[PDB]
């Protein structure tokens, strides 16, 4: 890119590297994100560039979608850390509890605007939720995945985390629904509160088996028609689900009923966005600012 200054390279994003820039004809400084190769798909264009219209306070704003020289850019307005070197930085003493409320009511928030504008993430985690001095956290990359395509791996051979993701889409279901980003948000949420990520799995039998182990291998009778996806399999070891209390000390029983909603296997039992902001753990939510360190 010209009409950009390239500061530094932030980091590796899900489809390409992500770099700190300045436009060159107003001088401010945004999060430049280079698409990976046949001419780029039209459809894709079309879809993303619907989404520079999304607003809202937990959004990160498509500031643009710039198509020249046959290459693709994304143009994202720039936050100063993410939540997983926030959440590395506060390994020690861990957030504070009223800190971990405020995100997660938030990101509620971003999540029950874009879901009522019929727009899913699919692919939430640390390194793409985003916040800032002032207390607020953001979600980016909202509605990529359904334009483009969810790759096995990077160009750069980065491997990709699997760690949020749903048990339906692990299982092979090719047909997502809002519940995807509910069960990425729980995963979040108690590793937030824990210190330690729910369900690290370093592949795809690992990460569905991680899952089984802690809340028990599901059947027909807590998620009808699980038995029919495409992936299950007959012999999946029968795991008993394990006492959530063990799951995320010491988080109090609101919490708990909260998260173990946004964990429902059945997709359509999972709790919505909009509903879980009505829920009991957000009665005494505030908006404390982070000790961000830049
Ligand atoms: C050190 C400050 C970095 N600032 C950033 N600002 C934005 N807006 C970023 C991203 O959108 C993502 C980057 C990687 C994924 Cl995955 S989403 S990173």
């Amino acid at each position: 890119m010209e009409n950009f200054q390239k500061v530094e390279k932030i980091g590796e994003g899900t489809y390409g590297v992500v770099y700190k820039a300045r436009n060159k004809l107003t001088g401010e400084v945004v999060a430049l994100k280079k698409i990976r190769t046949e001419g780029v798909p039209s459809t894709a264009i079309r879809e993303i560039s619907l989404l520079k219209e999304l607003n809202h306070p937990n959004i990160v704003k498509l500031l643009d979608v710039i198509h020249t020289e046959n290459k693709l850019y994304l143009v994202f307005e720039f936050l100063h850390q993410d939540l997983k070197k926030f959440m590395d930085a506060s390994a020690l003493t861990g957030i504070p509890l009223p800190l971990i409320k405020s995100y997660l009511f938030q990101l509620l928030q971003g999540l029950a605007f874009c879901h009522s504008h019929r727009v899913l993430h699919r692919d939430l985690k640390p390194q793409n939720l985003l916040i800032n001095t002032e207390g607020a956290i953001k979600l980016a990359d909202f509605g990529l995945a359904r334009a483009f395509g969810v790759p096995v791996r990077t160009y750069t051979h980065e491997v990709v985390t699997l760690w949020y993701r749903a048990p339906e889409i692990l299982l092979g279901c090719k047909y997502y629904s809002t519940a995807v980003d509910i069960w990425s948000l729980g995963c979040i949420f108690a590793e937030m509160v824990t210190r330690r990520a729910l369900f690290p799995g370093d592949s795809e039998i690992d990460q569905l088996f991680r899952i089984f182990r802690t809340l028990g291998t599901p059947d027909e009778v807590v998620w009808p028609g699980v038995t029919s996806m495409p992936d299950y399999k007959p012999s999946f070891p029968k795991w008993a689900r394990q006492d959530f209390s063990k799951v995320v000390p010491p988080l109090d029983e609101d919490g708990r009923s909260l998260l173990s909603q946004m964990l429902h296997y059945d997709p359509n039992k999972r709790i919505s966005a909009k509903a879980a902001l009505a829920h009991p753990f957000f009665q005494d939510v505030t908006k404390p600012v982070p000790h961000l360190r830049l």
